[PDB]
């Protein structure tokens, strides 16, 4: 509370995206990574051609301290621990689906809840994400999953499906950067799975720097749905 | 004894980002017809304590370079990294064989990959004087192939995962103007499972699919 | 493995319905409880007059070791610890309905997201139960809620509910036993809440325990949607 | 200072299920007009340790019998549980009041509500020579209502209990022919914040809807 007069009275850095050579560090997902960094970096070419990105996994190492530090300028996520002292936007929503290759034997669009149940599944863990919730939401339905591959991450997704005769259960996000250069296709979720809320984090610090601000506003401009 | 065909055991593997996507497909596509019941689970060798989950038996194989694994361990060499560059196909000026001077005018995309062979990198690179104009650091290898192919940044890259995103992400590689060493991808197994004839068996398979020894 | 041949081979307890003293143990929620024990007690009224029935919470001291030394005749719920050694049955699923006061000055049936949003909640903890998940996806899918009350249980909820202008988000076994006793009505979930599988189990050791295997025939027999 | 029409504090309460579900809907009812912005939130005594949440602040007020509280405890009578019997009104032959000979041929329900006063009443009831018949025993009270609707069993309950359940489960209670002791409910709270105000509001919200002192 009584730092708040510091940050507001301390001199702003100034900010020239044509100029700045500024790096920012962004804490986000895979699949944030995967879906946000080509058209990030895309819309950076053409209004900051100068600055430098870093990127990190907010699964690693005091998130929370490293943004009250200024060590970490912007986190994109759940991220449930950021509370007092940091502000919030929603950009948008991960919704699920089901996806497979183009020519799967029996895969229907819209596929039945039963023919989900009976195909074979490759799952993704996604440790402490919103992602990692929906093996337990399916498993708590009593939707069984002949989970016959599981990894970690999502990485590998993509190139396994193209591969097998396997489906698998991923953000619509996700697929966009799938479907094409692996030749995948989606069916509607046959589940009740919901929504996952994806959110801009900010400390309180950082409110009114002006290059902040800048970068919150292209992310806003470019992936709001909100 | 061990029959592939009627098992029904759980695998589990432990390998990087870039084994995962590289060796994952072509061993999911093997199995699918000489071990149809088994799963399969994967692990990132950063998780857990290796050495231990696989002294117990809760690890099963490793895979990667992994030069911790040594008293307790076999290993066997499956195949070499060789570094290239990649860029997406329509580069406006990013030429293969790619020069040096090219290389270090360019833009790049970097890739930390912590306590991996492909960590080094940066540190070779650096030491040998090379500069890089460092627009985007990633810590993993996931969104490499879409960056490329929107932008015209340059990556290095071991050519197993340049393998696996041409034609998906519309790239071409070129061979690495620098002096990278090629990294040995071994297989990893406790001596305890040397005669389990399960491990045996996936052994077997991994190294029928991947190995380069002639070659 | 190896105690499966003495399994079988010790000679089986008669069990007669009509004269058995026999107390059976069962593990279940609060929900369970306030669902399944009176129509439970009623047919045994008629079909056994003379055992005792004793219930206990899941969440309480070694359901596992219990069931395995018979301490603990039968569970319900979810129970994921319950796996090598133990069978079970799907019974039913919770279906999740928003209830409210029948005479609520704004609430609507079928309840809007918005109108789920702007009201005011009681909250049930239900720690370690499907329950106990319904917050994280209410917030993990970005739906607000106005959390005016959190309670740790379901006792209090059908008199909360009465006195006040309140929501609650509850799955519809619960309100079956609420909405005539308290005066209240019940709207379809306006949020993706997917449904919680509920299955009977129990140890190997007792499935040809004639007793144990005629109580679970009434189980299946009463509630049973499978 | 403490402005109750404005405040946004959250106010955290131990309380047993049978407090939860006496105390609950009039507070609530209260406080909608009285403070409409504040947060309420409840758990059970038996749950953390009490003490050294209530010396922190994280939980604010304690109801119930609670013994342990003494040192750096206030404490304030609010009424007390008397026991009755409660069963379903066109039970086919319990009669109020009730005889102590019906009682012990009649079918019970038990609540066990372990480290509670009303666990207390099964062994009372034992060391006094009163045989029951228990058909059904529970740990906790809230299936009590509609169990006692769909059966012939009868339940020993307090009397705040019976209240909340009599008319939405069609029930009827005697009062009960044991001579089972009443059961003082106080208000607790830790020394620290005998003089916050928001507290103090609390409390005196408590005293007013609660205390039966005159009466």
């Amino acid at each position: 509370a009584l730092n708040t007069l510091q940050t507001a009275l301390t001199t702003r850095d100034s900010f020239d995206p044509f100029a700045s050579t500024r790096t920012f560090n962004l804490a986000m997902t895979d699949i944030g990574e995967m879906y946000l960094m080509p058209p990030l970096m895309e819309a950076l070419a053409q209004r900051a051609p100068h600055i430098q990105i870093s990127t990190l996994r907010p699964n690693a190492g005091n998130l929370k301290e490293d943004m009250e530090s200024g060590a970490v300028d912007l986190a994109l996520g759940l991220l449930p621990e950021l509370q007092t002292g940091f502000f919030q936007r929603r950009l948008f929503r991960h919704r699920y689906v089901c996806m497979f290759r183009k020519d799967h034997p029996s895969a229907k669009s819209p596929m039945s809840l039963k023919q989900f149940s009976e195909l074979e599944h490759v799952g993704v863990v996604a440790l402490n994400t919103g992602h990692g919730e929906v093996d337990g939401l399916l498993e708590r339905a009593g939707i069984k999953r002949r989970m016959r591959l599981v990894v970690p991450h999502f990485i590998a997704i993509g190139p396994i499906l193209h591969s097998t005769d396997l489906i698998a259960t991923v953000p619509q996000r996700f697929a966009v950067r799938c479907e094409v250069p692996f030749g995948l296709t989606t069916s509607p979720h046959p589940a009740k799975l919901p929504d996952i809320a994806i959110n801009l984090f900010w400390h309180a610090k950082y409110n009114r720097d002006p290059g902040n601000m800048w970068l919150r506003q292209l992310f806003v401009e470019l992936f709001s749905e909100a």
